[PDB]
């Protein structure tokens, strides 16, 4: 039987795809910068991937970039409101496009959304223990 | 202080979407096909969850079905390389897309391409 190994998203710039999401906690070597592609384990053994689009299109010749709606979304856990909302304004103070600010999500948890340098949606959250 | 936590996938069809999942070992119950929302844990704690696009449209009211090649992909790993070649014959028969057939990969690796039901690429794979 499979098992999920790794998610990848493909990049149109790996050193500064690489820099948003160092900029999430994700730890990525800056040696990283010159590589066609990176990969990150995360907590558990999966890992995170990135490809250039010249990588992606070595084995994939006619791969496009898609036009239209996001087909999916990468979500960060917090440990707190406080630290949601301090990385959405660090974010955005970088210059990162911060999409929806801070709210009390109905389904629990303060929760944000920003986007990554190649436009793809990232979701801010942290547990809101109290309700 | 952040972790990933969650990967989710925007689906037209919340019941097409599962039951080619399901037919890659992800674990789904089978009630999750009439929610607006599913989850399942991987290794680690990490989910990949599915959200219906009206769930979507919610926060996102222009949200439209795009096109084009993926911006994100989901590699599964394999037991063996024969296992690879079979999941991927199996899942074009059950008329799924299959994007590019079974090769050996320069990186060491039985490797094979499909689609799922909204346009994510799925990886398959399997060490040489």
């Amino acid at each position: 039987s499979a098992r999920i190994s790794l998610f990848a998203v493909v990049v149109e710039d790996m050193a500064k795809s690489l820099e948003f999401y160092r900029k999430l906690g994700v730890e990525i070597p800056a040696e990283a910068d010159s590589a066609p592609h990176t990969e990150a384990v995360l907590d558990g053994g999966i890992r995170l991937a990135w490809d250039t689009v010249e990588t992606v299109r070595s084995y994939d010749p006619e791969w496009q970039a898609p036009t239209g709606g996001h087909r999916f979304a990468i979500a960060f856990e917090f440990p707190d409101t406080a630290s949601v909302d301090k990385k959405y304004a660090e974010l955005v103070d970088a210059g990162y496009e911060g999409h929806l600010k801070p709210w009390n999500a109905v389904w629990g948890q303060r929760y944000a959304i920003v986007k990554d340098p190649d436009g793809n949606v990232v979701d801010l959250f942290a547990p809101l223990p109290l309700e």
